[PDB]
């Protein structure tokens, strides 16, 4: 039961290294559903991938305390309740909280969870822009945005915060080195 907290920039395959955990070991591993106001993506589902709520009940949720931690992102909120967690761990299964790194900072600040971390890097921060360029989806200004913060991450990471830190450059590659981490079991 010591939670893992996985952080790492998005356009890392760090989705895909998920998915292919949960599907590998299905009985195992329960993710963190986080709540955030932002609108759903196609292929999202309510309950699963994110609790879509309303800005009126995440203020709600944040003068009760149900968070473990909560931030703002882009100007719409995130964040890990207490009541997502907890679940998981009373089903008997390892939570895995996928959440930035102002989440693993936040995380980090609660001795009790007794949390592991695990970040998943890029192979380089211009790969990592190639591949928001190919994307085709964001703009020069978001881009720019995204490669600072994957900067500041890569910076935090070498102040050892992070228990094992995982370059993605070869998903199978990669997913034998998550493996191996997560069941050594501390
Ligand atoms: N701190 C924190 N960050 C989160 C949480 N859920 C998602 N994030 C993040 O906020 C960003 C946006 O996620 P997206 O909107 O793509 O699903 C990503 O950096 C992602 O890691 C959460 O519960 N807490």
């Amino acid at each position: 039961s010591r939670p893992i907290v996985i952080s790492g920039p998005s356009g890392t395959g760090k989705s895909t290294l998920l998915k292919k955990l949960f599907a590998e070991y299905p009985d195992s591993f329960g993710f963190s559903v986080s709540s955030t106001t932002r609108t759903p993506r196609a292929g999202e589902v309510n309950g699963k991938d994110y609790n879509f709520v309303s800005v009126d009940e995440f203020k709600s949720m944040i003068k009760n305390n149900e968070f473990i931690e909560w931030a703002q992102f882009s100007g719409n909120y995130y964040g890990s309740t207490v009541a997502s967690v907890k679940q998981v761990s009373k089903s008997g299964k390892t939570c895995i909280l996928d959440i930035d790194m102002q989440g693993v900072k936040s995380v980090k600040a609660i001795p009790e969870l007794n949390a592991r971390f695990l970040f998943i890097a890029p192979p380089s921060v211009e790969d990592l822009k190639k591949r928001l360029e190919g994307r085709g989806t964001e703009t020069e200004e978001s881009i720019n945005k995204r490669l600072s913060a994957a900067q500041a991450e890569l910076a935090y990471a070498e102040t050892g915060a992070h228990d094992k830190v995982i370059v993605n450059d070869d998903l199978d590659k990669a997913y034998k080195e998550l493996k191996d981490f997560i069941f050594a079991e501390k």
